[PDB]
Formats: structure tokens, C-alpha cells, sequence
């Protein structure tokens, strides 16, 4: 198996006024999302050795009543009103990852949204603050951490595509945004259970089958175990790990934007028996966002496909990836 170019690419100018070094950011912003679709940002600011030490007390720590009061609807009937955010649960012998989604924390019963009951948006649900002291509280400030990085990478995408430097980012919004986080635990297991090992057309023993990120961008930390690989023309390719720095792609929605210049790289989950992390922060607008799409190759730019309302592509797409790749 072949290893994947993944540049490393230091974000630290994109919060910065040197605008000609913002631009060379996003020169190499372009030349990755053209290759395999992925870069490592580095010089980010953010703490991720705090971020891995409160998810895993937190993962260790969470006992099954409490999974049972937090599961969302798929694994509990009471919670109809939970499609997105709550605790995923493992099937012990049958499914081995667990997982905790949450949304925007302005998400609170106050909210037009909420009260107008609009599809995708949910009321966040948490733990007893007395069994998991100080959790709630890390976890809204790390959703505003990732926010601010995530801003600033999208001044990047939009620079590297022609574009004014909020093309994207006035679209990103703390008060409407439907971006996630969600807290994803792989756990070592012996044995480890054979009906969570999915065998691919190629060989490989996956964890997870290929599948398209349904976000704008996605912004990953990970914990220092190789598992992702990347599909080329001439097969799938190894993505190195690095627990310093986040893994960047985009979603499909940046192909449908610009008439697949950007793809939304294919990529799947190995298999691998060791405890490990995966935490990724899923770039979403709001949900009545729309941006027209437009194709850079040509000079006037004009593009023939549809503009689509990101609430609508957000709606079907996260039923899309149930259906195709399974329930998480
Ligand atoms: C490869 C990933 C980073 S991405 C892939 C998979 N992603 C999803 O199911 C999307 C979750 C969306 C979330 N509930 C929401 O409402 O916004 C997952 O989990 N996977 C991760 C993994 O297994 O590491
Ligand atoms: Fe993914």
C-alpha cells in the first residue's frame, strides 16, 4: 500500500494581516485540495492534549444508565426529538464504536429554530454535571475553539479559489450555524468482535466502508494510530497520523460548489485493535445558507448546476450516509 501526500501547512498567517502570507497559505491550500484532497494544518493554537484527556475521562468514566438517558432515538423510543445529538451506543460482541454528538450550545429552547421545530436543529443534551464535573463546560468551549480555527480556514478556501476573504465565512455563523463535534471512541477489544469488521472489494479489513463527508470541510483530530486511507485512480493510499495537528478535507457540498474542482475525497477507516480517538468538528452553514455555485476553470466562472440550500442538502445527506454506510 502506498502512502498519501498529506502536506503540512502552517494556518498561523490566516489569522493574521499579512496578506501576501496569507495568500502563499492559501496557495498550498489549492495545490492540496487539486492532489488527495487532505492537508495537516499545523501552528493551529489550539490544546489538544487537554481536548484528548476530557474525552477520554469522559468515555471511561460514562456508565450504561447514563448512555441509556443521553442515546439518541435510534437506540431509545422515548427520545424522538434526538436524531443528531446524544450518546451513539456500542453493541457489546456486535458494534464496536461509541460516540457523542453536539451542536451549537445558542441551540437552547429560546431559539427561533427550535421553536419553529426546523429539521437538523436540536437542543444539545449532557451528562450530570456532578458525575462529570467540569465536561458541559470544556466541551461549549471547545465547540467556540474549533469554530474560530474553522473560520479562518475558510478565509483560506475562499482566497485559494479567487475569492474575497469571507466568501464563505460570512455564511458561518455562531447563531445559526449547524456544525458539529462529535466524540468518537474505537475501543481495544480481545476479542475483538468479527461482526464489526467489514472486509473490502480489495481485501482490506475496515472498520468503516468509503464514504464522502456530508459538511463543507471537516476538521479532524485523531489520536496517534494510522487508520484512514484515501482513494486514487490507482487505488487507496495511507494518510499518516499526527496527534499535533488536524486533518483537513471538504465535504461534498464544497464539489457541489465549485463544479467538483475541490472533490470531496473518497476515503475509509482500517481496521486496526487499538484504543484511539477520533474527533471531528463538521463544517455546516445555516440553514437557510445558499451560495451560488461556480465553476474556476472557466473565466466567466458560470456554472450550470442548481444552488442548493444548505438545510436541504444537510437533511437528505445525513439520511443518505445511514442508509449506505450503516447506522453509527
Ligand atoms: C471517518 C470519520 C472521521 S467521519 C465518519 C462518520 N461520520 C458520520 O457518521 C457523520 C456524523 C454526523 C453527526 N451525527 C451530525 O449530525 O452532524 C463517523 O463517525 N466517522 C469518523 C470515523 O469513523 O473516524
Ligand atoms: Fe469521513
Amino acid at each position: 500500500v502506498s502512502k498519501a501526500n498529506v502536506p503540512k501547512i502552517d494556518v498561523s498567517p490566516l489569522f493574521g494581516d499579512d496578506q501576501a502570507a496569507k495568500m502563499r497559505v492559501a496557495q498550498q491550500i489549492d495545490a492540496a485540495s487539486r492532489d488527495t484532497g487532505f492537508f495537516y494544518a499545523v501552528n493551529h493554537g489550539i490544546n489538544v492534549q487537554r481536548l484528548s484527556q476530557k474525552t477520554k475521562e469522559f468515555h471511561m468514566s460514562i456508565t450504561p444508565e447514563e448512555k441509556w438517558d443521553l442515546a439518541i432515538r435510534a437506540y431509545n423510543k422515548e427520545h424522538q426529538d434526538q436524531v443528531r445529538a446524544g450518546y451513539y451506543l456500542s453493541i457489546p460482541g456486535k458494534k464496536a464504536v461509541e460516540s457523542f454528538c453536539y451542536l451549537n450550545p445558542n441551540f437552547t429552547p429560546d431559539h427561533p429554530r427550535i421553536q419553529a421545530k426546523t429539521p437538523t436543529h436540536e437542543v444539545n443534551v449532557w451528562p450530570d454535571e456532578t458525575k462529570h464535573p467540569g465536561f458541559q463546560d470544556f466541551a461549549e468551549q471547545y465547540y467556540w475553539d474549533v469554530f474560530g480555527l474553522s473560520s479562518a480556514l475558510l478565509k483560506g478556501y475562499a482566497l485559494a479559489l479567487g475569492k474575497e476573504e469571507n466568501f464563505f465565512a460570512r455564511h458561518f455563523k455562531p447563531d445559526d450555524t449547524l456544525a458539529s463535534v462529535v466524540l468518537i471512541r474505537y475501543p481495544y477489544l480481545d476479542p475483538y468482535p468479527e461482526a464489526a469488521i467489514k472486509t473490502a472489494a480489495d481485501g482490506t479489513k475496515l472498520s468503516f466502508e468509503w464514504h464522502e463527508d456530508v459538511s463543507l470541510i471537516t476538521v479532524l483530530y485523531q489520536s496517534n494510530v494510522q487508520n484512514l486511507q484515501v482513494e486514487t485512480a490507482a487505488g487507496y493510499q495511507d494518510i499518516e497520523a499526527d496527534d499535533t495537528g488536524y486533518l483537513i478535507n471538504c465535504g461534498s457540498y464544497m464539489a457541489h460548489l465549485t463544479n467538483n474542482y475541490y472533490k470531496a475525497p473518497i476515503h475509509r477507516v482500517k481496521w486496526v485493535n487499538a484504543e484511539r480517538q477520533s474527533l471531528p468538528f463538521f463544517v455546516n452553514l445555516g440553514y437557510d445558507s445558499v451560495i451560488d455555485p461556480f465553476d474556476p476553470r472557466e473565466p466567466n466562472g458560470k456554472s450550470d448546476r442548481e444552488p442548493l440550500s444548505y438545510g436541504d442538502y444537510l437533511q437528505n445527506g445525513l439520511v443518505s450516509l445511514i442508509n449506505k454506510n450503516g447506522q453509527t
